[PDB]
């Protein structure tokens, strides 16, 4: 049986079995649809349509599943026509990043907004989570860069390109303390619990060395590894959040106050890192400099091509980058 | 767009997007096919094909959805052959099953001689094979019914219907040291090298879940497709078996002592299934219903009626199947 | 043998077989690290790594059971310190769950407060993280508790524990094709560019299964491990989101609109768990039960004495949980 | 805490808490028994025993459980030292063969056996199917060796070496009337319903070439995969078969008539095969010299490095081949 066989009985019972008025719609005639169809009823070995000499009387019981069945057939044919070509598929290659909540939301939606219109063929994969995670993604391969934002000894064994700088705030409630209050100490929040990022304190992070210059040892009652957390945590007990300053600005959360810390720790520095052997496709020198201005093509394999990170260092060193 | 031309795309990826291997297998020239293939590519302006040279590498995102929809028109025009043979001689047809080794020997020579009993003039196929071969052998054709016995995600895309549960034993010769021990658990199990299916460890299956459960992993000397291969193996070195309890009987298998293992992996079940596309002929349901007897012509069309093959789980939750 | 020699050949596979990483972390020194390991080799018999220079390329099949046990051991020692203690002072401590950002934003805050108050000397530790991570962040011992919502596959080695049911919703701008619809099949959606989890799509989810049930592929132009960057992303594009229905809210999110998707995709069980050997002091069973109302104390500990994962789901069939 | 520690809590109580006899059970002494203890008491923070004087009286409840767990950490400890060694692993290597079931069964279980000893930690997989099953088992790359029975145009494009040729019996139930025939015939086979394998006919087959050169059309009410359950159907009605004469015998299969089939049907050839970028190993060359004594070493080579399948038939022209 052949296409053309099964829109032939599909038109005749849209035509009320007048053969002769079906072909007036498909452009052939009498003798040529008829001919069609008792090829098939032949083929099939069953009648569709019963007969009173000449004249077409009715659909048969067989008739009728048949046709049932053919008008699907032909909606499906249709259907085939109309599948949306290759140019609805995001299959021109995909960017995994890992990096962290704050990052992905303040830094990023205006970078990945930017992106997307530039590479609508091209999937986005932000992985979430601690220093040490956004370490193994990138080394074992299930990410292609990381956005570090501090512990970058982990990220040895990486090259790793400066983005900006960043510092920390400590977050209260507006009912507290420390709210209302000409800055704070160091001894002023070693005394208030401390709400902070899982891996805020490690024993070798800006967040230890301020407390061990110190000789304060904190009261660490909750910890998580995002932002979000951490200040939803604060709406509760006289605990005292510390995390970037760059995860709370006044528009967006008014039921939280921010606080200056820049006397009380030192910077951090937020990196894009990624294997020597990976090829840098051409969506990934666009993020790269989307997120980080500086960092064009030419500064990007400026950087490749030196020996070591320590290198790296040097060639930065005088270069002032950006706050956050 | 020809019907030929449909039949054309899809027995080319039925044969591994081996064009020369399609014209051999449809009794037909490699230069008509590709042509046909070119023109359909042509009529809709899209590639299906992912070519390197003369070669075809893969199939195209735009592609799947081609072939996909092609398949069910197919599946469409034998539905309309089959029903023009049920109206004209009920009695008289084929029947194309894939089922495991074990089923076409233990569970089904009863039935089928029952069935043939029934229908004398309906000619029997029965396709043995792995999971992944039952599953392939519907989606390529050969096959109007599935009896699966394990890994049900490989049919997702079939209405499926519970038969039974079962579970699996332990199997070894009378000399070996886990015969007179007759209490085994999986961490004595895991000491001995293991011989079972091909498709025993896939990474989800129930051997799978049990040794991860225990943390242990499993040693494998030897797999087979099929039971028989497997318990023929075991007359002969220091393997254990793990097969099918139906798959060995105190009668025919004297020389092979069989070891109780319910309390190491769970029960899987077998169900029997169809594309939904499938036009369900009067004998069809015989076979059903003699093979699992709550499978009554009610039952199916109830079952085929609903969404999910879970929703048709739901409708066996009150009522306990067989164990085999 | 030594208990050190222990905590050195399994903090060797958590830093992936790298040696001077173990050392960093541990603040200790590289060949007192390779010389102890060495040692215990030497003292079994047996090569628990393969090496090639200096190199450690994978641990060895036997080497594996032997690290599995260690795990084991230093897991239990860890317990000895739990049960002490317990019995000095058992109102503090600390305790570290790891779970989803959706659950801890959107399910804990509320038991959270009511445990703080409760254990004000009990500092409490979220993990955010993929299914993979959480159990990574358990296996590690960085975890008492896992909050697992999916994927559940992934804590087979795990007592987990039913809390409660959820479901999936289609997330959408208020002026996509979509939101004046009210009426979407898996055909419409799959129509469209797809944002959502990282491990949405892995080859056995429930997105998955849906789509294969279905014969379709999903467009996926984002993925993020986090339910919010979802969110803010979908704020923004052409795409559509598929996250958990309590990651949105009228008032939360009155920028985003909220479809049904419980006709499409079956929902997910939230479970709550942790190692066997984990000792459970009176504030982890009051965690639990904070978290899950029927999950008691006699409940608990009756799971506990069981032998899978399933039996202890058997146990709450009597019983409809809350569905979220 | 120190695994010498638990040893000695441990070892006390087993002593009744008699130190004495402990030291000389351990062959330790009694200060250094006595100091070791008060040290992990210390260290806990809580006694594990009651003192009189200096000698000890009772178990403490908190050292009730911590010996408990110190017995579990003891017996871990153990289970380390006696784990099996790399050589109970089958690690050195695996070998995928795709054949079938007759292949399997009666013409492999000896040379199997023999390959087994030689490499007892080569594990060995047995894919059965049909010939277009066995073919992309191997091009695919789910198994190394296929050795192919019939229809050998599907492993063109594999490196194929003729092993041996076989022929077909009729086999009939002893009731039935071809039992005790004087020869049989293609006509007198042609009246009688067939029972035979699922690729039997194909068009192109020794079965089509001899009933289509005496213009017979056959009627076929059964076919399986596998020999073995041809055989088994064959105790049914009038159903004759037709199979590998090397499948059937009168010792082990007396239910059942072999019948001489020489006259109707040509022999086919058994195959050992291989693509062509496969590397060789040992145990490859091996097994196929113990199926195939003239595929020795640099027999198989030579074929290898041939330009097409043509020479290498050419290569045992006048090599004479066992008949099975
Ligand atoms: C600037 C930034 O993103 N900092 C991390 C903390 O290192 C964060 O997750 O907020
Ligand atoms: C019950 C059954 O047939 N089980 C399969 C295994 O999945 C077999 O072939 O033995
Ligand atoms: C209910 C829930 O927490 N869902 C996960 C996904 O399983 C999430 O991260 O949103
Ligand atoms: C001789 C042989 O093995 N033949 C196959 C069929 O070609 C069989 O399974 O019996």
């Amino acid at each position: 049986m052949k296409l053309q066989q099964l829109r032939y009985i599909v038109e005749v019972v849209n035509h009320n079995l007048n053969v002769s008025s079906t072909a007036e719609g498909l452009y052939t005639s009498q003798p040529g649809i008829s001919k069609q169809v008792r090829m098939l009823e032949d083929e099939l070995g069953i009648q569709i349509f019963a007969r009173s000499g000449k004249h077409l009387t009715q659909v048969t019981p067989a008739g009728q599943e048949i046709i049932r069945i053919a008008r699907e057939v032909l909606s499906k044919v249709d259907a085939i026509k109309s599948v949306a070509g290759e140019h609805t598929w995001p299959d021109k290659g995909s960017l995994y990043v890992a990096t962290t909540h704050t990052q992905a939301r303040y830094a990023l939606p205006g970078v990945i907004k930017g992106f997307i219109e530039r590479y609508p063929r091209v999937s986005l994969h932000m992985h979430q989570g601690s220093p040490t995670q956004i370490a193994e993604a990138v080394s074992k391969g299930n990410a292609d860069f990381a956005i570090a934002t501090e512990a970058l000894h982990l990220y040895d064994d990486l090259v790793m390109l400066p983005c900006y700088h960043w510092n920390r705030s400590i977050v209260v409630t507006p009912e507290h303390p420390l709210a209302t209050k000409g800055s704070v100490s160091i001894e002023e929040l070693a005394q208030y619990p401390l709400v902070t990022y899982t891996f805020g304190f490690t024993g070798r992070s800006e967040l230890d060395t301020a407390f061990n210059r110190a000789g304060l040892t904190p009261r660490i009652v909750f910890t998580a590894t995002d932002a979000d957390v951490i200040k939803t945590y604060v709406r509760l007990g006289l605990g005292v959040g510390v995390i970037a300053s760059m995860a709370v600005d006044p528009v967006s959360d008014p039921d939280l106050v921010k606080l200056d810390a820049n006397g009380i720790f030192s910077h951090s520095t937020t990196k894009i890192g990624f294997r020597r052997s990976t090829f840098l496709r051409s969506y990934m020198y666009d993020f790269i400099q989307r997120f980080a201005p500086h960092l064009t093509r030419d500064v990007v394999d400026t950087a490749v091509a030196l020996r070591s990170n320590e290198d790296i260092e040097a060639m930065f060193k005088d270069i002032k980058l950006p706050e956050k």
